[PDB]
């Protein structure tokens, strides 16, 4: 049942031509010609656009193609319009005891302003909130655009998962996203390392804020 | 092509059962034996459950049933659980162009679960942040049941309402809320007061937090 990696988003602007991959296996994608991708709205009918592959439905635009090659297949779609902003889905026959996989879904903006980098804002452990036995980071993620990010926490060095919450990037005013995330800890896992760090990737480029508790008064 | 109707939500109690239709056609779900199931979270890959009408992967628990009745199919989930909770879709092969159609989709809901109070953390603005002429004060508001809640502010023990951006709860890992209300001010304002407060009212109860200019970070 793990899922096939997909690009969580996709942009480009009108006109232009675009694709979304899915990653698959021997097992899977590479090893048969079953692949089908599908076309969402959350909370809507999903809809078959490509099925064994390359197929096309009669009824659906000739703006969108299947391909495969490898273990991975794309999507691509030409032209670009407004009303093409969906989340994409690919899926596979697989030799597994589970027939069909699923990939984790693409979400396709069309371009209504420039790509723009989040701004990254990390707050430490309240002494009031160590002071009562507990531990808590938090890291603002606010004005970027397209609306998706990639979070990921470091002790130091290493990263952790474990006690790590992170929100979906919401819509703001201005159209661009914010989100937020916080990791959970105790007050000697904190003055246990020389640092933390919140790490978010947007659009293949990284910002990376650093925190380290610090003896005071 | 044509759609398959689901219920938009359903709900039940811990160890109660549930029961999904999808209303089909004799084109559709009656005309073939290839009727299956999903269940997904809404930003996820959505996982096989039930597919060929009665068949299940192995892994998938057997509390998760699949049936056909005529041109109606149903998905059956026995003694259901916290964790059930998810969207589930149903899908058939179809005569016409399009191999496979897909119902809109059910959201289940699981009643009774445990009341949760919120854990109220505050935190100071941002070292980096007051460096850049900015303050933003954090109230980190988690780990409450059900997810609904309201914040209030007060400076040197009056209320303050502008500023402030109080986002909407979202479910964690845990089946659990989390929210956040944010509070801009500029640093001299930080300063200025003595004293910043974050009050939150979850359930008729009320916790409060509150926060001061520091001294070394």
């Amino acid at each position: 049942q793990s899922a096939l990696p997909q690009p969580a988003s996709v942009s480009g602007s009108p006109g232009q031509s675009i694709t979304i991959s899915c990653t698959g296996t021997s097992s899977d994608v590479g090893g048969y010609d079953l692949v089908s991708w599908y076309q969402h709205h959350p909370g809507g009918a999903p809809k078959l656009i490509i099925y064994e592959v390359t197929n096309r439905p009669s009824g659906v635009s000739d703006r969108f193609s299947g391909s495969k090659s490898g273990n991975t297949a794309s999507l691509t779609i030409s032209g670009l319009q407004a009303e093409d902003e969906a989340d994409y889905y690919c899926s596979s026959y697989a030799s597994g005891s589970t027939p069909r996989i699923f990939g984790g879904g693409t979400r396709l903006t069309v371009l209504g302003q420039p790509k723009a980098a989040p701004s990254v804002t990390l707050f430490p452990p309240s002494s009031e909130e160590l002071q009562a036995n507990k531990a808590t980071l938090v890291c603002l993620i606010s004005d970027f655009y397209p609306g998706a990010v990639t979070v990921a926490w470091k002790a130091d060095s290493s990263p952790v998962k474990a006690g790590v919450e992170t929100t979906t990037p919401s819509k703001q005013s201005n159209n661009k996203y914010a989100a937020s995330s916080y990791l959970s800890l105790t007050p000697e896992q904190w003055k246990s390392h020389r640092s933390y760090s919140c790490q978010v990737t947007h659009e293949g480029s990284t910002v990376e804020k650093t925190v380290a508790p610090t003896e005071c008064s």
